[PDB]
């Protein structure tokens, strides 16, 4: 079926990249297909199955964006307001001039990629934010940032008068039916927690860290992520406000060369060449500041685009692609951090082989 297209491509991918195990979800009108391949843990050979939890790394940022968007829909968060309006401990800092929208689009004045070493907790984090000097013009330059999306998370939590994780669960994960999605894997599920494999073939698992929940900390199944994708594709039963919040995460906010930056989601007009997709996932886009032009004709979610997001940890590699015009989506989770180029190629070949591009 679909499996005759999908299975050979994932077998070849897993052999070429030496991926121990994968979980794949294909979302289409007429339904969602879940497929599991290989081993959750190379050392034990425990197979990947419906219960296997994968670290999704930066794919976690899509949930942070979705909660932020819901707070906005509920009228509790103004996306263009200074972040210091919701975190008054940052009054008088650069965050008087930086907005939640900036943070969701990585246009927060060059806010850096990583949490610095000297930041070890919430207090030292907030002290660091207060002292930090922008290095790029706010709203005119994109630097991919864990500090930024992390702060959007803090801002959102404050705007909703709740703690980030329980609030995320109550307002987003639960209404989406994402009951196998964890920030902290309980002891009772550790036997289902896949073991990562790093680039040297060594076992590895993500460590806790500041802003982990907000920026990279989710462990989940392909099926749970498929619920989020289904909602993005208008294929789920979700209340009006959450649907509105989800749709708003796909609004185009900045043109960044060939890429359009939405709320964490990144997209490209169709037809898109794989090279363009590759250039979105490399050094030039991820590790350098890129000029960003605000779309203030604020772009309505489009139906003629390739929408995507990568996510990695040291031992895991994930990729989501959505084609709203075809009402189809793809979630690929692996317990190996394998090259973004190969994620793009596999996704493209799958979607092309299914006739969706
Ligand atoms: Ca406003
Ligand atoms: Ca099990
Ligand atoms: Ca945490
Ligand atoms: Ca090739
Ligand atoms: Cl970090
Ligand atoms: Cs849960």
């Amino acid at each position: 079926q679909t499996r005759e297209v999908l299975d050979p491509i994932v077998a070849s991918l897993m052999e070429a990249q030496q991926i121990p195990g994968m979980a794949i979800a294909l979302v289409r009108p007429e339904g969602t297909t879940i497929s599991h391949y290989g081993a959750a843990d190379r050392e034990t050979g425990t197979p990947v199955d419906d219960d296997t939890l994968f670290e999704i790394g930066s794919l976690s940022k899509t949930l942070t964006a979705t909660l932020a968007s819901l707070a906005e829909v509920e009228g509790k968060l103004d996306f263009d307001a200074p972040v210091s309006r919701y975190l008054p401990e940052l009054e008088g800092s650069a965050f008087d001039d930086i907005s939640g929208l900036n943070l969701g689009t990585h246009t927060g004045g060059g806010l850096p990629l990583f949490v610095p070493d000297e930041v070890t907790d919430r207090a030292s984090l907030m002290a660091w934010y207060r002292e930090w000097q922008p290095t790029e013009p706010i709203g005119e330059s994109r630097t991919y940032s864990n500090l930024g999306i992390g702060l959007l998370g803090l801002e959102t939590a404050a705007s909703l008068d709740g703690e980030f994780v329980p609030t995320m669960r109550a307002k987003v994960l639960a209404p989406l039916g994402m009951q196998d999605t964890w920030y902290d894997v309980p002891e009772a599920r550790m036997a289902d927690y896949a073991m990562g494999e790093d680039k040297d073939g060594q076992p590895t698992r993500v460590s806790p860290g500041v802003l982990d929940d907000e920026a990279y900390g989710i462990k989940t199944t392909a099926a749970d992520l498929a619920k989020l994708v289904r909602a993005n594709l208008h294929l789920a039963d979700v209340d009006a406000e959450l649907q509105q919040a989800i749709d708003a995460t796909r609004q185009g906010h900045y043109r960044v060369g060939d890429m359009t930056q939405a709320l964490i989601w990144e997209q490209y007009s169709l037809p898109v060449a794989p090279e363009t997709l590759r250039a979105g996932q490399g050094y030039d886009m991820i590790l350098e500041p890129n000029a960003a032009e605000a779309l203030e004709p604020p772009q309505s979610p489009r139906d003629d685009v390739w929408v995507n997001k990568t996510g990695s940890t040291q031992g895991f590699g994930g990729y989501i692609v959505m084609l709203p015009g075809k009402h189809t989506g793809l979630v690929m989770l692996a317990n190996k951090n394998y090259p973004n180029d190969a994620r793009v190629e596999a996704a493209y070949r799958i979607l092309s082989g299914l006739g969706a591009i």
